């Protein structure tokens, strides 16, 4: 199977339940196996708008699902959790699942760009990733440990 | 000023309103000037979910605003139009403004990736772009004309 890293994020007032349900939903994906979970982190939301802090985590999963099938599945999870709360686009985010890495491949389609475009600049993705995959080396050759030296925690703390 | 290309999209039942309001909002952006508008196109929505067709267009503008400021402004416009409708995240999209190109620069930050990651695979971005910038050459050196040979209209027709 292919090793995949998914970023979970939620900045609802009480985001804990969203992330836990998501980790559950992910572990039960067709032809996939949950491999490891990172600690949970409280992070500062990007953008000029003032909103609730984010709850961020990263999960490692092994899968046989191709990129697009994987995306249909993660979006289905986001969609189920969002619909339940009649989620407004411009307000707190219920659950955001970003495919950070898909094996050591570079995916570029009308619906995907993997590695996630902001992985190497987002502490809320890099730090949790380093907790479960410290010796990881990105598809472009740069190692995660090197990226960490370039990206500050930026206020990131344990949830 | 820097030449920028913005993708406008909306797949509400009555999307004309949104795109027209957006074109005007863009034309009145600080230290920016509207340069040209592409024709309006009816396009097929990406993704497994079944929803209304999209209304897509491309606008060219000159600006003195740096990437981050430009983004803050386009999101402000999306937000203004979406808020009023209490827009649901998992329903039709009121207005989506994607920065397609920024001069001939490659911008990669925690909030931005330009050229837009899907530009080269999306007929709804490429065709309207070719209407107003047929001889354009992407930052990587490939011409839009050559890129067009690889991407099909995919059901794209005039609105
Ligand atoms: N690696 C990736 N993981 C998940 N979705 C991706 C992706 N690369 C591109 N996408 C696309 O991103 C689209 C919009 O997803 P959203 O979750 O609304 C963006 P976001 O995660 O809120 O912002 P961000 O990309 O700045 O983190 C999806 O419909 C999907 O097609
Ligand atoms: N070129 C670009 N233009 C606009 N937003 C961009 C961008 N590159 C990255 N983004 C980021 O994308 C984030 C989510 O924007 P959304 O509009 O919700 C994604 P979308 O446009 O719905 O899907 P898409 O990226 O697959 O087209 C923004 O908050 C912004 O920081
Ligand atoms: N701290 C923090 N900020 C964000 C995050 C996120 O996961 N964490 N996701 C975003 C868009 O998906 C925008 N901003
Ligand atoms: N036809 C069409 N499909 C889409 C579009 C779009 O503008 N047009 N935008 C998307 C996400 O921003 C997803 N899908
Ligand atoms: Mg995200
Ligand atoms: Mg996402
Ligand atoms: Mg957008
Ligand atoms: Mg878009």
């Amino acid at each position: 199977m292919i090793r995949v890293y998914i970023a979970l994020g939620s900045n609802l007032a009480m985001p804990l339940q969203q992330v836990s349900a998501a980790r559950e939903a992910l572990a039960h994906l067709p032809r996939s196996r949950l491999v490891a979970c990172s600690p949970l982190y409280r992070t500062k939301p990007l953008g000029p708008q003032d909103q609730p802090d984010f709850l961020n985590a990263v999960v490692a999963l092994d899968t046989s699902l191709p990129p697009e099938q994987l995306l249909d599945h993660t979006q289905a999870i986001e969609r189920n959790q969002g619909r339940v709360r009649k989620e407004q686009r411009w307000g707190p985010r219920t659950l955001d699942l970003d495919i950070m890495l898909y094996g050591d491949q570079v995916i570029k389609t009308d619906r995907l760009t993997i590695p996630h475009y902001g992985l190497k600049a987002r502490e809320f993705m890099l730090y949790p990733l380093a907790d479960i995959a410290p010796d990881l080396i990105f598809p472009d050759g740069e190692s995660l440990s090197e990226c960490l030296k370039r990206v500050d925690k930026n206020g990131l703390v344990l949830w």
